[PDB]
């Protein structure tokens, strides 16, 4: 048999909706795209691109520690841009959350993302032991 | 060894490129994204978003249930849009199809799909025994 | 324990920045999205879709190669396309390198790509012995 968790933190911030933040099976967890959405006003944080970055960054850090992941156990990261020319900066913040053994990654443009933001970055991460070789 | 087994259902839209419909490996099935196409047309059912949601998601029944999954085992799905502000028309269906322990999601709107459609949902699912936490 | 691998292949352009050319995980290789660069200039190959489509591959070889993989070992890739209309010149690239067992896919056109791109594609694939029911 597989083991299905649904895995919900109240610290990042759930917009209603038939989705779950993440769902691990067995050791792998599969998580939302995440926007940089303030826990308390339910909005995006004011800023633009780089606090929306960290946003989204510090709400995802609650979903991978409620299953017993970490950013140093993500696998994969896709960022979702509104406009390619912020590349440089959201990447300057997401080097603030991963530091070593980088997850493998792709990043574009899209056309319109949900709630006018100026990113979203979804993300596979591992959770329990990992050994790197 | 890794056991794959090539997926393939008459009920959903044939692949037009060197493609499969879906991938099992082990117990983890990609789907490759589906189009509200009629296989009885080769078209997309007129109406647009909604009704083309609604035949995505039907689509999407005949693969999981050929492989050994169901709505109920998906994992995560990716809803691509033509139109962002079609998002809340889309959920709507897409709760006619997922009821309890709801995927991972991810959604935004694109550039263009093929065929002009509006909507394609990508999903990856789980056959067999699941136990859920 | 989770068996992680850093994947680095010399013969593919190296990572500036903060991510890995692929990242496996006990027998899943999870790889970035590839640009058609040319690794002795770092640019991408001149000529359009069709020579960025053949260079991407050629380097998703590099990477799968590395890891203990292949592309008859390939179970998913996702096409982003600057323009869908450059679908068919792809797929008949993408033919070149894709024989059997094809892969799920999934395409679409995307707003922009990084360097002006016309072409990403991203994969994950299976590393060791595959058995093909
Ligand atoms: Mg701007
Ligand atoms: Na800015």
């Amino acid at each position: 048999k597989t083991i299905r968790k649904i895995i919900s933190s109240p610290l990042c911030p759930k917009p209603v909706g038939p989705y779950n933040q993440a769902i691990l099976v067995n050791h792998t967890l599969y998580l939302s795209g995440i926007l940089g959405i303030d826990v308390k006003t339910e909005k995006l944080v004011n800023g633009g691109a780089v606090a929306e970055t960290r946003q989204a960054l510090l709400n995802m850090g609650h979903i991978l520690k409620e299953a017993g992941s970490n950013y140093n156990k993500v696998i994969k990261t896709t960022i979702f841009l509104q406009d390619i020319n912020d590349f440089t900066d959201v990447n300057e913040v997401y080097k603030e959350f991963f530091k070593e053994n980088y997850p493998a990654r792709s990043t574009f443009q899209v056309g319109k993302l949900p709630m006018a933001a100026q990113l979203e970055i979804e993300a596979i991460a591992i959770t329990g032991e990992v050994e790197t070789i």
